[PDB]
């Protein structure tokens, strides 16, 4: 007679949601469960209707997976509210955010693999799901399962006990996966290590409420899960300073970063609340010089559309247009996107600068060359 877990209500709104027009329309995928052969409904909105006061959504999670009963529908799988960049909306700006939360600060990575949920039904059942899929898209669900039960053989840990511990706590775990097959990203990643990443653990629940990243350590021993980097700053103004550091400096700890993905509770009712952190520089350069490589390589032609490194990015392709024309092996590698932080690193070498050093001294010397 357990209605703790029944969510009929939320299923109702989602229903109802489902059939606006244009609006906030409920988008709707019934999958196949991999184990139990029954079957789990998958709950997303568009991207565009998320953030917004003017559209209040039923629930604000990044994947939702709820049972096919009728009479009393569980939230199977639950992951992450949508959270945006700094600046991206009126309440993630560099102002308001000290203003409406407060600590304890948690910056981690952001993540380079691919997401994937881990739950458990009452049957024992282990279920792995993966972007808005479980029967199964990407796969990376039947991948993720085939690490996590090879990671549980490890220690010995039956996958019955998994299920049934995420089953009483009625929580999810996303984990982050990285696979060999996998492409290079912009920037250099130094947990790479292929394996399954637990990101962190939600309750199943239509509000979001994660585990402190402690307790989701602890959980990753008893489970052999590969655990995630983070630090902890208490106040806005010591996390003001790291990040404008790590920004003015460009290196964590010794190595290239793309984003931090900010935990914290907001100061009203204490509710969880995450936001993006991300370093435009050098990535945006970077990814320049990788798709006028691209460009190269399917059309041999260097002329690019960019207004920005302009002189930069000339004087790259001086350089590897050559290297290109000569090496057919690196353009495979490079157009199934390996080799791309080797060939950069590369070039930064040739040019006797660091990335960082040259986006500093970059419009110096781009007028100092334009002058000559
Ligand atoms: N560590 C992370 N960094 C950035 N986005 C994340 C992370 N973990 C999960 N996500 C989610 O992944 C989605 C965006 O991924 P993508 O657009 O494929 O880069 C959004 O729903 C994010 O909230
Ligand atoms: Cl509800």
């Amino acid at each position: 007679m357990n209605l703790s877990r029944n969510v009929k209500d939320l299923v109702e709104k989602l229903e109802a949601a489902s059939q606006l027009p244009g609006r906030g329309k409920a988008i709707k995928r019934i999958c196949k469960l991999s184990n139990s052969d029954g079957q789990v409904v998958s709950w997303k909105f568009n991207e565009w209707d998320y953030g917004k006061n003017n559209i209040k959504l039923p629930c604000c999670a990044r994947g939702l997976f709820i049972t096919d009963d009728s009479k009393n529908p569980q939230i199977v799988a639950r992951g992450y509210d949508k959270f945006f960049n700094i600046d991206e909306t009126p309440f993630t700006r560099w102002d308001t955010l000290e203003s409406d939360t407060k600590g304890t600060y948690n910056v981690t990575l952001k993540a380079n693999g691919c997401i994937i949920f881990v739950s458990g039904m009452a049957d024992g059942t282990l279920v792995v799901c993966s972007k808005h899929s479980t029967g199964p898209d990407r796969n990376h669900a039947d991948a993720g399962e085939q690490f996590l039960l090879s990671q549980l053989k490890s220690i010995g840990i039956e996958p019955q006990q998994l299920a049934l511990e995420l089953y009483q706590n009625n929580v999810t775990a996303v984990a982050e996966y990285c696979d060999d097959t996998f492409e290079e990203h912009i920037l250099e990643y130094t947990n790479d290590d292929v394996g399954l990443y637990l990101h962190g653990i939600n309750y199943n629940e239509t509000t979001f409420r994660t585990w402190d990243m402690d307790s989701v350590s602890e959980f990753a021993r008893k489970y052999n899960f590969k655990q995630i980097k983070y630090e902890n700053f208490n106040d806005f103004t010591l996390l003001k300073k790291f990040l404008e550091e790590c920004s003015n400096s460009g290196t964590y700890h010794g190595q290239e970063v793309e984003g931090f993905v900010i935990r914290c509770k907001t100061r009203e009712n204490g509710n969880d609340f995450f936001f993006k952190y991300k370093f435009e520089e050098p990535y945006l350069m970077y990814r320049q010089w990788r798709e006028v490589t691209k460009d190269y390589i399917s059309t041999k032609s260097r002329v690019f559309k960019f207004k920005k490194h302009k002189f930069i990015t000339n004087k790259y392709l001086d350089f590897v247009i050559p290297i290109l024309d000569s090496s057919p092996a690196l353009c495979e590698e490079y157009m199934k996107g390996f080799g791309i932080i080797k060939l950069r690193n590369e070039f930064l070498k040739d040019f006797g600068m660091s990335g960082l050093e040259i986006l500093n001294h970059e419009k110096v010397l781009e007028l100092e060359n334009a002058n000559k």
